[PDB]
């Protein structure tokens, strides 16, 4: 039961629970990405740290969604968290491409939810997504696109050297 | 007269003046609530302080609306402020229920005004309501709902003891 | 591939991956427990904080296991994370009982893994489990047992009052 | 003579003296490795510093074993220290491979000694090896494996450039 729920559709409630699952899944993917780059036969510390930090950001995103759900009088419902789509993540560019795909899928889910809340006449929801989700995704996708362009510039000729240098001089900051 | 007014309907201007009256009325209600809990035969200091602080918040809300009205080139028009709906406010749960009803009525008035500004194609207005009104109401209603649940848990068996304890251990922080 | 793996069986490697899944599942359970106690109709902040802190501890446990796996030249393999066993968690004593059951299951999994590593003649593994897992579980289970005894003492007669008081005077520290 | 010796076999005493010789030999190997990379025609300062620091760590390991030997009432017996297996150590990857082989041989000697102390029912000994030897070796071997993977990534195409860059950007920290 709730004594506080007001202007909060069952449709938005359900969509928020689904977005929580997507963010938690994305966090799980980044955890796998991080530990893959910590393998002794991969060994790219700056790449591991980049992905581990994203694991934390996505988890924090899911927690903010859960807090919002309760603030509105909605009810958190958790689902199975699917394992990540790969066990091994290839080279730096492969991993950075997987990350951009992942983030674009989150951004699109946010866009779909804002497009649901506006159809539900729910300004609080739109305000909330705008505030700590929409701009964050845009900034993060730009950074990943910048990274990918640099990796690709580096890995054209001498792939090993380029991967090392990107990790040392871009990611180890 | 105004040399600055732009994209600001007479409809929104009037609605803002009405919202000012509602916030000022809510402030007056909380002032009465606060002094009721200061009566020697009621004597719940943490409950008095809770309501007095809300009197101040609602007044500050009305003042921000008035400042916004002038920023847009609208004109403040003040009306009679109706006395609060009760002279005596019962027990803590009674008062906390009255507060939630009050805040839900403010939130609904904000929702109605955002739903007017969007119909008026007035993004500044929506931005303004989102920024210091919509989220504030949501957070405040959640806190009141949390309080009410705790009071109700406490007041089930031994009502006097429960009221004392809630005031001492939740409100006296 | 690995250039470092030494005295590390495929059996222990697999068992470590399973223990990672169990710790991550336990973290997920505590996340659900934490947000349940944040519901406006439950509203026990100290209980929410207790479970949220355990969510973090179990996640950190899984990450230390993953780091260890890589230090030994083993390979992390992630599985689906099952959703928690309940959607709603009842009263404080119900939740604290579920937590003890959960922690006992983790402890037993650790005992089983130490009993595998000794059968594998793997001292590093035993040392590692002893160091940041076995004693931690014992201390945590004792604290939960202490909590449960206090809740049960409190909730015998007047259940609402007892739950409130335990949250205010034990958990809100 | 000793007035303190208790539960300390002549077998463990002898094994500890042999482990002292192995650690001192490993220290001697690293001293040679360090000074080789200080040659004007080799000149890789970060590689020299890496090996010189390992010379010190292995010596400190032998001294802790000697202190332990006396704490138990055993008697230190020193043997000839064989000169290192090479006079010249090749390139960075060659040297890092020699180091991993060396450390794996130490780790295996520790494992053999823990497997002797357990057969001797000597918990103090196991505790001691676990505490400042087993985990240290594991961490060190992981770091060397990480280094080797990076060197190998670097030295694939342009070996001189890769060796320089690894020394400047990984080892010169
Ligand atoms: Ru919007
Ligand atoms: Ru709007
Ligand atoms: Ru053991
Ligand atoms: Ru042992």
């Amino acid at each position: 039961s709730s004594q506080i729920r007001q202007n909060y559709s069952t449709e938005v409630e359900a969509a928020v629970n689904r977005l929580v699952n997507l963010y938690l899944r994305a966090s799980y993917t980044y955890l796998s990405l991080g530990f893959y780059f910590d393998r002794d036969d991969v060994a790219l510390e700056g790449v591991c740290a980049f992905f581990r930090e994203l694991a934390e950001e996505k988890r924090e995103g899911a927690e903010r969604l859960l807090k919002m759900q309760n603030q509105r009088g909605g009810r958190a419902l958790f689902q199975d968290l699917q394992k990540p789509s790969q066990d091994e993540w290839g080279t730096t560019p492969d991993a950075m491409k997987a990350a951009i795909v992942l983030e674009k899928s989150l951004n699109q889910a946010l866009l779909d939810l804002h497009a649901l809340g506006s159809a539900q006449a729910d300004p609080h929801l739109c305000d909330f997504l705008e505030s700590h989700f929409l701009d964050e995704e845009v900034k993060l996708i730009k950074k990943m696109g910048d990274h990918l362009t640099n990796i690709q510039r580096l890995v054209g000729s001498q792939a090993g050297l380029g991967e090392y240098l990107f990790e040392r001089l871009t990611l180890k900051h």
